[PDB]
Parts: structure tokens; C-alpha cells; sequence
């Protein structure tokens, strides 16, 4: 009934780590970057209209966006609501709140990476404040926390996983310990791990190049 | 209870034109641009660690981005459901879709116009494409229905408003006529018309900048 199309070195990983989480049955295709590029090939790009992945078929639906996709899977397959807050609470509307921020910070990453290579002047030394704003802002919000939203693990935490691990290689690591502890307990949280194994290795962060924010 | 902080010529007008459908009572404070850059004032930067606007202060909670907020409103206050789809059904997928959707689509905005500024060559091409894409997958998606979603106005119409409206400047109009009739449905709808009247006029779509991209 699901398929997932996955691109390798990209926000699709996230999405298997939550579907592990989830003990989801799901047929799963793995594609490979082009080389030099690092864009989805044509294979991938005809599953979409917007060409990208990660893409999720559900019975007559294709989806495509990470938290579309994250939010899809937990409407319909987290019945226990093991990773949602409960509604009309503080917890639940920060839930949402770090849904978007995950989407916001995989923007600023892209942004001042680009006004770098080209050149902005001014504007790259403000692009890239940005990506400091959003990393120095997830690091306070961890303060005191075990996940985003507190004890509970959510969907937002499957969420911003990716942004983070790419981000880092934007700014100095050294200076996000909360974040460096947060990132260690995703990479070995056990559904991470099956993750990695059903995908000959999830993200080689070892890996990491500029190529990597495209599709 | 409510307070939004609004900045002018900003993704902000989505939020007051959802708290007006809505019906509810709420603090406006309204701020404006700077000038030349565009950027938001400094007291309202003050508002949030992000530095960006909107910002919704409910109760103890002080939350940012514009899906958050919208989620957050609908979950609290949207008891009848007005604007969200019946849940375990494609319309509700399709919602937290489009949701995701608009925010790519403004970081899709931001990117093409960057890479064009500054020098980025065939880059520059990639990312004005990518623009081309998302105007393209609205475009056909709004084919045979009134809202993105189909009969029902959702939280997703009231979220895609402002990139759309904001990504026509950088893209032919006359190239996508159902999304200039869905984008006149919005502007004339009664609701939008009344945060119109709340915000001394809501957009000015007809005095738009590159600038009005940034804060």
C-alpha cells in the first residue's frame, strides 16, 4: 500500500527513520544523486511534479514535502498518538511550531550557501546570520529538553533531524553542545538504526558536500 | 488573550485574514518596514528570537512562522472544523500538503531572485526554474476546483495566498489564469476584505519590491 521514493544523501531519510518508528510495512526505491550535481535523477524526478523526494504513494496518493509526508503518516497511521501532543495544548502548538521552523531552517541553510558562491556581499554576511539565528535559537529551545517539544519524541523531532545534520556544516559545531547532544540521540535512536540498515547506510554525514542542499 | 504583531507588506496579512474568517477578537499591532532594505523595525525584532513577523503571543505562548500559527489558530479555535478536512481522508493529506507546499514555494520565491542578483550563471537558471515548477503544480492543481484543497476553504488557501501573490512578480501572470482567479477569490473575499480594513489597507500588491522578500 506505501511506497516510499527515496533519494540517498537527502531529507528522505528522516521519513524512513518514521516510518521504522511507526513499524510501517512499505515497499521502499532507492535513488541514487547524479554525480557532480548532486540532483535526483529523471527515474526519480517522473514520480512528481516538482521532481523531488522524498515522494510517498498511499493507496491513490502521491505525496511529496517531508512534514506533508510526516503529518500525513501520523494522521492515518499513529493511532496511539505516540508522536503528536495532545490538541489545544502548549506542547501541541509548538509541535506545529517546530514543523515549520524545520522547513524555514533547510531554507536559510540553501540561502546563504548561495549568496556565498555567488556573490551578494553584504546580503551573504546576512543570509548567513540567519542560519546563526535559527541554529542559536534550536540550541536555547533544547535547554532542559530530551526532544524539541520535551519528553515526548514527536513528529517534529523526525522533522528538523535533517536541517540540522546539514546545517552544521555551514556553522561551527563546537558552539551547539545541546544540538550535538540531540543530534547523537536521533543517529542512534533504534528505528535511526533500522533506518540505516534498510538503506545501506542512511546519511553518510561523514560525506557531506555543498551539492548536497539541491535535488 | 490574542496579540499578533504585524509587519506591513509581509506574510503577516494571511494571519489577520484567518483571525477575521475565524471571528476572533484580537490585539493588532501594526509596524513598518524599513526603509531602502525593507527590513523589520528593531521593536519588533524584539518580539521573537527569530527576529521576524508574524508573531501571535496567545496566553504565555509567544509563537512565529505562519504555518505554525495558522495550525495553532485552527486547533484552538476553529472547534467547527471550518477549515480543516475530516482527518484520515486524501482532503486532509492534500491540506498538510499544500501547507507544506507554501512554504517551499516562498523559500522557491526568495532563492531564484538571490541567485539572480548576485551571479550564480546557470544556477541562476536552475532556481528560476524551480519557481516555474511550483507556479505550474498550482496552476494545474487548481483546475476544476474553487480552493486548493477542492469545495472547502482550508488553512491551506489562507497559508499559499502570500507566495503566490508575492511569486507573480517574478513569473508571467498571464501564463496562470486559475491562479489569478483564485488569488481574486482571496482578495475579495469577505474576510480578506475586513483585515484590508483592519491593516489601513492589507497588501499594497500594486507598490511590490524585490525587497519585500526579505526582514
Amino acid at each position: 500500500m506505501i511506497t516510499l521514493h527515496y533519494l540517498k544523501q537527502s531529507c528522505s531519510h528522516r521519513i524512513v527513520w518514521l516510518l521504522e518508528a511507526l513499524g510501517l510495512d512499505y515497499e521502499l526505491k532507492i535513488y541514487d544523486r547524479l554525480e557532480g550535481t548532486g540532483f535526483a535523477p529523471e527515474e526519480l524526478k517522473a514520480q512528481h511534479p516538482l521532481g523531488k523526494a522524498p515522494v510517498l504513494q498511499d493507496g491513490d496518493l502521491v505525496l511529496a514535502e517531508g512534514n506533508a509526508i510526516i503529518q500525513h503518516l501520523l494522521d492515518r497511521y499513529d493511532t496511539e498518538n505516540r508522536f503528536t501532543p495532545a490538541h489545544k495544548t502548549d506542547a501541541y502548538s509548538n509541535y506545529v511550531y517546530w514543523l515549520a521552523i524545520s522547513a524555514s531552517m533547510f531554507s536559510a541553510n540553501l540561502l546563504a550557501l548561495v549568496s556565498k558562491k555567488g556573490d551578494l556581499g553584504d546580503f551573504a554576511q546576512y543570509t548567513n546570520a540567519q542560519v546563526g539565528l535559527y541554529f542559536s535559537h534550536v540550541e536555547k529551545s533544547l535547554e532542559g529538553k530530551t526532544w524539541i517539544v520535551g519528553e515526548q519524541l514527536t513528529g517534529a523531532d523526525f522533522a528538523l533531524s535533517f536541517p540540522l545534520q546539514w546545517g552544521l556544516n555551514y556553522v561551527n559545531k563546537a558552539d551547539y553542545p545541546n544540538i550535538t547532544r540531540y543530534l547523537e540521540q536521533i543517529e542512534t535512536h533504534p528505528a535511526y538504526l533500522k533506518a540505516n540498515e534498510k538503506t545501506d547506510g542512511g546519511l553518510d554525514l561523514s560525506r557531506f558536500a555543498e551539492n548536497l542542499y539541491f535535488q
